[PDB]
């Protein structure tokens, strides 16, 4: 067919037009495109690529020479638009039609884009991108800007006629680290024995041991004890409840690998018939709301089909968590029928303190959750600590309040940029880890968006992104202000709009950028004031230099708070003259910086503000440089707290079976009267 392909070809032409650029193409359609159109492409494209690629395909629809089609599609091969040449040949534009809304997204995340080090992307981006614009993009951004680069790349992602792209974007940007922009896209040991016993003896329990003593562990253990005695014949059946979806499937992972090969059947039910998967498994790793919703929604009305129920973070038992919903159902399964209840097992780091002021306060907390989980015995380390403390070495923490700015200009010059962009923000708490979490949900907030119509809608979401991204920068040049030199905060923004300007530089990218400019100079000045201290970094830099005297072959970690940070930081430690002795690396070295998660022997996190003993174990020492009242008092509190828990569960245990048997069952008939 010769006018068939020809219609045809006019019928998809958008799909053509926003992607070929003919440019790439001309070389080998010498034989039909004459030399003057060939030319008068080329200077079209410079106006408009999609121009470019209309008027081409304009002008090969009014040619008429022994096969042109079969040339063009042979030159387009050649240039690589391999995507095309397949989907004009078979007529089907299914695979380009469903990149248009990964398109559509890139675009509307650009801002997002600004600084990744398009270079650095390339290689993994390289399949998705044409010969000649891999190298177009590497000589922007070489000879030009970096910025105007990834500008560039971005510009030609978006023509990519590849439905192999958007999937490797991600994997580009998560293997260069972009991990925001990448997220936006889309046998035993004795105390384990010890810790298992009470369960293996076919009582409710509930293992309260730290993390990183391998509870799961003792679980597994407490699993194929279960198997191994049990009588008669019932079958065993088990469910591992999980929270969190992450720990889910680790879990799952674990039990499938661990009991599969023991002849186990272990399939993992979750969010992503439930009649049938328990039915068919011995094992089954699951998140608690399903069942709940599976129970009321009528899959299941029967909780004896399990033989163990293994609760992970059992503490959330309370209230409407779903393994009190699902506890209340088999407390009446006792009550009510008297019938074959599932042993429990709950696993928890800690068994919490409630509102409790007093230990026999706590007692009474702890007696509580144990009446909602049917607890006959609270298992710990007690025969085997010294073991278990050899394990984990819980270190001492030298809480060390720093003193701080007794003025901070740059702040709230900052804090009330970030209050009018915010302002501007809704026309279309700062300097916090919350902030910048904040941001995380009010962007996958724009990335969902998609609301009617589309092009009102797309330059709304734009610009909610280019806001986020200012406030985002602004947020963490306060973070960098607090925690290090004044100079770093202000030479971190200087950066950015250096960057804003070389990127798309939007109507609002220029206004926001002029609001900074109006708001320099002051800021310039403050970076100079050769007085200038942060009282808190002087601390640290003592803490270092000290630590360095009572033993100079000390490897010391240095937890910071942000990466803008950890960068900032090792500036401020290159250029100190008590710090001369000392260059810090970062992720020779006897001094890495680190951000919130190597060998090490002192550990320091340079202000924290959520707990430490669980940052740190993910050889003994470690300080906490706060300059906050909050932190000092506060961990003190934890401390406390910890200590009124474990003297409360000391005193539990030492009752006998009897007496503790009444309580929990008093307290759950308490509960049944309201």
């Amino acid at each position: 067919m010769t006018a068939d392909e020809k219609r045809s070809l006019q019928c998809y032409r958008r799909y053509i037009e926003r992607s070929l650029n003919p440019v790439y193409v001309l070389g080998n359609m010498t034989d039909w495109l004459p030399d003057e159109l060939r030319e008068r492409i080329r200077k079209e494209e410079e106006r408009g690529v999609s121009g470019a690629a209309a008027l081409f395909l304009d002008a090969v629809l009014q040619l008429e020479a022994r096969g042109w089609f079969r040339g063009m599609l042979d030159a387009m091969l050649a240039a690589g638009y391999t995507g095309l040449a397949e989907a004009i040949e078979n007529w089907d534009f299914s695979k380009l039609e469903k990149l248009e809304l990964h398109r559509q997204l890139l675009k509307r995340i650009e801002a997002t884009m600004l600084e990744v080090d398009p270079v650095a992307l390339i290689p993994y981006i390289s399949t998705c991108l044409i010969d000649r614009e891999c190298e177009e993009i590497q000589q922007i951004s070489e000879n030009r800007s970096k910025a105007a680069g990834i500008t560039k790349l971005i510009e030609c992602l978006c023509r990519s006629d590849k439905e192999h792209w958007p999937k490797s974007l991600q994997l580009a940007l998560d293997t260069t680290g972009y991990y925001r922009a990448s997220e936006l896209w889309d046998k035993a040991r004795s105390y384990q024995i010890e810790l298992a016993q009470p369960a293996i003896n076919g009582k409710n329990a509930l293992i309260c041991a730290p993390t990183g003593s391998g509870k799961t562990f003792v679980s597994i253990l407490i699993c194929e004890h279960h198997f191994q005695n049990m009588p008669a014949g019932r079958k065993a059946k088990v469910v591992f409840l999980a929270t969190k979806v992450p720990v889910y499937e680790q879990q799952k992972n674990v039990f499938k690998h661990h009991f599969e090969r023991q002849g186990y059947s272990v399939q993992g039910i979750s969010g992503e018939s439930v009649e049938k998967v328990i039915e068919d498994s011995d094992i089954i790793v699951v998140t608690p709301q399903i069942l709940v919703n599976s129970f009321e929604d009528g899959t299941l009305t029967s909780l004896s089909i399990f033989t163990l129920m293994i609760f992970d973070e059992c503490h959330n038992t309370t209230g409407n968590h779903p393994y009190n919903v699902l506890m209340t159902r088999y407390l009446e399964q006792k009550f009510n029928s008297a019938s074959q209840l599932p042993q429990i097992l709950g696993l928890t780091a800690s068994v919490g303190v409630g509102n409790a002021k007093n230990i026999e306060e706590t007692i009474e907390h702890i007696c509580s959750l144990c009446s909602y989980l049917d607890i006959q015995a609270i298992s710990t380390v007690r025969e085997n600590i010294q073991e278990l403390q050899r394990f984990m070495n819980k270190p001492e923490i030298d809480v060390r309040l720093v003193k701080r700015r007794i003025h901070n200009p740059f702040a709230a010059i900052i804090s009330n940029l970030m209050s009018e962009t915010e302002a501007l923000m809704r026309t279309i708490d700062f300097g916090t880890q919350n902030y910048e979490h904040w941001i995380v949900v009010t962007q996958r907030k724009c990335r969902l968006l998609q609301l009617e119509d589309k092009e009102e809608e797309s330059r709304i979401c734009r610009a909610l992104f280019i806001c986020t991204e200012h406030l985002r920068k602004y947020n963490d040049a306060l973070i960098i202000s607090e925690d290090a030199r004044i100079i770093d905060a202000l030479s971190y923004l200087t950066e950015f709009f250096t960057n804003v300007k070389n990127g798309p530089y939007t109507e609002l990218e220029q206004h926001l950028t002029a609001k900074f400019q109006e708001k320099e100079p002051e800021l310039i000045a403050l970076s100079k004031d050769e007085t200038n201290e942060n009282p808190k970094l002087e601390e640290l830099v003592c803490i270092l230099d000290d630590a360095y005297r009572y033993n100079p072959q000390t490897r010391t970690l240095l937890f910071a708070k942000t990466r803008a940070l950890v960068s900032a930081l090792k500036k401020c430690m290159e250029e100190n003259p008590i710090l001369n002795y000392i260059k810090p690396g970062v992720l020779d070295n006897r001094l890495l910086i680190a951000t919130s998660v190597v060998q090490c022997n002192l550990v320091v996190l340079y202000e924290y503000s959520g707990n430490v003993t669980k940052m740190i174990q993910v050889g003994s020492k470690c300080i906490l440089v706060t300059s906050k009242t909050e932190v000092v008092e506060n961990e003190k509190c934890n401390r406390y707290k910890e200590e009124m828990m474990n003297k409360a569960v000391e005193k539990i245990q030492k009752w006998d079976e009897e007496t503790f048997a009444k309580k929990i069952h008093n307290l759950q008939m308490k509960e049944r009267v309201l």
